[PDB]
């Protein structure tokens, strides 16, 4: 072999019946927050960290729905591939679903339900993609961090453990849904033994990366916004969130066009194009705008 | 009898993006999709028959998801519109199906509450000849149907989207029909903007003498949908209520029970697969608990 | 006749930050002081003599503010709660205001809002003997004086803040009384939270068989706003009600003149100092706007 | 004179009869953002930025109001001081009521209805602070600009002209309300003829500084949140957003007792003191929290 990437995976699976009725109609990550689909979120996040080509697992029922909506990527500067995951057997199984997609390159993982916000998030992903080996995790002060992974830190705030949704939290710090892997992730993966509650556990593949003293864990801080978009409740935080912020600036929040734009993916005249069919709606009157108006 | 219509119209690309992913009047207002909300009001008059209009794109989605509507003591039907040519093409596209009973029809984004609704509904349904809709008192008339008083309290002019509003009464996106409404709508020119106005409806009535213009007040929420910021003061609205009460506003399948179109074991079988959620654990709990 | 108590109680620490700044009763629901809104539904019952009991600190702040209210129509007194002892405890203080008249109390931080709410206070106070309070499906019984049903919905129990509740109904901050209640309040020993309990009061009534306890029907929203989230809460939803209908929840100005105890002149000089934002030019439109 | 300072203003001044009735009961910047009054979002900023010496300055019926609140600021490692303004004749008279309180020394000025929100805020103020000759002020890109001082830029990003509130903005950003001045400002202010609406204008004193190449306009970027809280429907959307994040975190958005130990102007003792009576409620609890929680 002679030389001369990272891929993305997000995991926009099955909620169960846990938002029926509003799901029957849809699955989650296709209901809007404010003004677009969720997926739009992780998606303009792994496209913020300069990722390009991207694998939406989804189940059976809903791939064809997220093709429909985002098509093969082509039209934002991007390569989105999809695969079918049958059964909600863990996120960890995203991993063996998308080996053949990740092959010797590395990765990273995203929730279809997680929003992010904020001041140089763009810096804060590129840190973390910019380590080619190893895995790196984020971690966020919460009220409730027994919903999630979470990471224990010594005196000198080093990652000392990783408990995944403990009923007694070592602390505050949730472990986010975004995740940096090196080319190991595949093979610890597949070494997985399911959980007490028959998951394939991303905090354990998390926790060999720790064992192995391979594991970066970078504080998102409080400045930033990481908001969960699975509860009916939540949802409608998440909405009023964007809504607030969108309204005030005159500027959106996660627009995929504005950022394949700004990472020089498409140019002004695909983005014109793209303009087009949505220009008697305030969606395709801000992409216009974008062409001529000057935002730092 | 009194058969129903749904008009979910097309809303173009106004809600694009989030109406490239799914169909408009499934969007959830907070905990359930939007066309709960008008079936229910429907199913508050007592309608159970019920045409769901919609665009060649989403009326399948709505049956889909709906299906004939047995499950909740329903007989639902659906029809498509082609094109969004104006909310009186809803009695053309409906013709054969309203037949020659009496009709009511709402619109798909159109979202009610207050306290005995039920009768209010009841007394406009229980007319059997003319029509019947609702003023309601709104900041922006100009944006809607807007009829006009004279000092007595009786409904003089009806505008559709006047620049110079003559009073801020707008006529509500429920609207009760006798046998003739058909026959009116056949009759109808296209306006201005290439539609087939319901105003233009509306209006055929008021020249006969035969429109009633009950005032909803200003006690009930009529709520718009049909912008992201509504829907989301909309879904704010709903949630507040629900989580003060313990109780759902528009559930289709406690309206059924309520109203005896199904019975607690029909009740039991819908509340199983929604058994792990709070949705079904809410059909659970109506099964034990009087609720007055 | 009938006259009104409002309880603006003390609400210790528990608002702090914000209630180091400003009394609690004086934070705005939205556009307006949380108090205008148990004053407006005092004066949607007909009621135009009003005591406001609060804290020694704040009681001088809710006189500068409203004065003695004949601007509005009003006979305004106020009185003092040295300690926060008791919601009872209105009628010991209130005791000497009261008379041999019958009375009215709602709590200072209730909120209410629906259709025919005005027909409803009506009824209450038209009954001239023994009590009537109102029961309301809530979510968290438990926080509330909990009303229980029998079968053939006769009330049986009330029980204040169970750990167990019987059902889901809580009795609503809005209570009226007859001559009866002053005695019956100096009458009762403290309970086990050292409080005289207005949930004792009106067991009281119940065990005599004078407790008349009418459901207010789910179309109702009663709000509380005893926390930062339900203040908040409670702004969104009168908030999207008032920019939905151009109208105002519970603006005292408008009771007023509804009920004819001011007149478009006095209605017209309270405008004028407000002339320069929303709510004088709404006041302003109120002398020219039929709203029905 | 032997040598061996920044001061701060507020001017939380009459905002009329334009939030009435609600304003009648107490004056704006004495209400409420979510759970605390509105006046601790701006004085939680100064904070941040490393200002102990306060002047506010308020109406003559509000200054015991606010005395009340907050006393002399000695509780939080703070120096407040207060003086009156009779009449609003423009923001540009903060420094000619406050020309004693400034002396010889730099100082801030910043709006008491102007919340900020973001990551690095402490970074992004501690650059403005800094530059001991100039003065600095931000840029943030807005729906209105026409409601505020708008700032113009060339093609390399220079600013070449302010103008207040103009009918035709020459762009999108406004120019917050937290401004950085030298020792020239208070002469700068007392040239100043008031404007077409009778006021001395904050942008004639920032037009000042720019003419003299002394103005730096730093960008603030779309990742903060300026909201505006004076409107009854803007102060409603700042209190969701407040609470969303708090709720979320777990974590205060301008907590002064917060800002001064994480400063090092009050020590645990005092915090705890600090928290005694305020215990039987969620801010005193999250005071005592704060004693042993690491907060990254
Ligand atoms: C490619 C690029 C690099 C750096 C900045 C931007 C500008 N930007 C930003 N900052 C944001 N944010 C507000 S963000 O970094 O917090 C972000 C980006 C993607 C998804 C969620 C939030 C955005 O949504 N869209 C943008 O075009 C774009
Ligand atoms: C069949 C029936 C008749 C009278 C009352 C009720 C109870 N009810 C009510 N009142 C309501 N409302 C809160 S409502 O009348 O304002 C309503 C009803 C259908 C759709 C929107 C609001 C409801 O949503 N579901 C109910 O089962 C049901
Ligand atoms: C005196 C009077 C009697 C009947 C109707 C009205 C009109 N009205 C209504 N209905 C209301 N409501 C919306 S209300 O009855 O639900 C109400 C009234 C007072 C306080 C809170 C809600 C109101 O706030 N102000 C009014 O002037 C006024
Ligand atoms: C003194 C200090 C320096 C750097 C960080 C902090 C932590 N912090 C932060 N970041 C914040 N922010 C969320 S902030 O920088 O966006 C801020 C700070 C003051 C007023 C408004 C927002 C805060 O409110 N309170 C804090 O204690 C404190
Ligand atoms: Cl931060
Ligand atoms: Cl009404
Ligand atoms: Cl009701
Ligand atoms: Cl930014």
């Amino acid at each position: 072999h002679h030389h001369h990437k990272r891929k993305g995976i997000i995991l926009a699976g099955g909620s169960g019946t846990r938002l029926h009725p509003a799901t029957l109609a849809i699955s989650k990550q296709l209901l809007p927050v404010y003004d677009k689909p969720m997926i739009y979120y992780p998606l303009s996040t792994l496209m913020l960290a300069g990722i390009r080509e991207i694998l939406i697992i989804s189940t059976p029922q809903d791939t064809p729905r997220f093709q429909q909506l985002l098509g093969d990527g082509s039209n934002w500067g991007l390569d989105l591939q999809y695969a079918v995951q049958p059964s909600p057997d863990g996120l960890a199984q995203a991993f063996l679903i998308g080996e053949s997609f990740i092959g010797n390159d590395l990765s990273a993982l995203v929730l279809g339900d997680n929003l992010y916000y904020g001041h140089d998030f763009h810096e804060l992903l590129g840190s973390a993609s910019q380590r080619q080996t190893g895995a790196s995790v984020f971690a966020y002060h919460v009220l409730d961090p027994e919903r999630y992974g979470v990471v224990e830190f010594d005196q000198g705030g080093k990652a000392i453990s990783l408990e995944e949704k403990p009923l007694e939290p070592k602390s505050n710090y949730a472990v986010t849904g975004l995740y940096f892997y090196d080319q190991q992730v595949v093979d610890i993966a597949r070494d997985l033994k399911p959980s007490p509650r028959g998951e394939l556990e991303i905090t354990d593949v998390n926790r060999a990366y720790l064992e192995r003293g391979q594991l970066s864990v970078e504080i998102m801080g409080r400045g930033y916004a990481w908001l969960d978009t699975g509860t009916h409740d939540s949802l409608l935080e998440a909405g009023q969130f964007i809504a607030t912020l969108e309204n005030r600036q005159g500027l959106k929040v996660a627009c995929p066009e504005e950022i394949a734009y700004r990472q020089k993916w498409i140019d002004a005249a695909q983005l014109e194009k793209l303009a087009a069919p949505l220009a008697k709606n305030g969606y395709g009157q801000y992409l216009k705008r974008l062409l001529t108006e000057t935002v730092y």
